[PDB]
């Protein structure tokens, strides 16, 4: 029912190592919660994948998108984004999601993201614009990574397989990470 990832797309747009040149696009996997008191509710209608179209990066196309989720105002959500490269500045995309999340005070927001998206001249400035906002911001790791395999991607029940250095690179890009948002 909900489309599948396929599974060197996933692959070769989640890699993260530093030296893997992959700017063009951005995948984002995505997932709601709804908190009922204490129980989280997670349907599979509200999960899926994006990645830019048209100029425009994934992360706005998921805001475009918020309306047809249909969230209950009076109810409360976790948004979980696993994204290939973290938020950008100066394209729109952290100062669009800080005002989303400023509007919809039911909804919090955890961002897992492969890589640091460091082309933009104010890549620190955004990240900081995210924590600030409430958005849990963090790298991913293995366990990240294997649930994205498991979730989103078309792989016919078979397992995923971790790429060479991939711990490694992810506790590089975390300590880069928890630099920048340092508090
Ligand atoms: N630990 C780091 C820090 C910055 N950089 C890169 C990201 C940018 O392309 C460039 C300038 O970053 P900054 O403005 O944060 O110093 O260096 C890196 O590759 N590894
Ligand atoms: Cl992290
Ligand atoms: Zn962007």
């Amino acid at each position: 029912l909900r489309y599948l990832m396929d599974p060197d797309t996933f692959t070769s747009n989640f890699n993260n190592d530093p030296l893997v040149l992959r700017r063009r696009q951005t995948y984002l996997c995505y997932e709601v919660e709804r908190l009922d008191n204490g129980t989280s509710v997670k349907m599979d209608q509200h999960m899926g994948f994006l990645c830019n179209e048209s100029g425009r990066h994934a992360e706005l196309r998921f805001l475009d998108l918020v309306p047809s989720l249909q969230l209950d105002p009076a109810q409360i959500y976790r948004v979980t984004w696993f994204i290939s490269w973290s938020p950008c500045f100066s394209w729109g995309c952290a100062g669009e999601v800080r005002a989303f999340l400023q509007e919809n005070t039911h909804v919090r927001l955890r961002i897992k993201a492969a890589r640091i998206y460091d082309y933009d001249p104010l890549y620190k400035e955004a990240l900081q614009m995210l924590r600030d906002a409430g958005a849990q911001v963090s790298i991913m790791t293995y366990d990240e990574f294997e649930y994205c395999w498991d979730t989103f991607v078309y792989r016919q029940g078979c397992p995923f397989q971790p790429w060479d250095g991939l711990e490694e690179h992810s506790q590089a890009l975390s300590g880069r990470l928890r630099a920048i948002l340092q508090l």
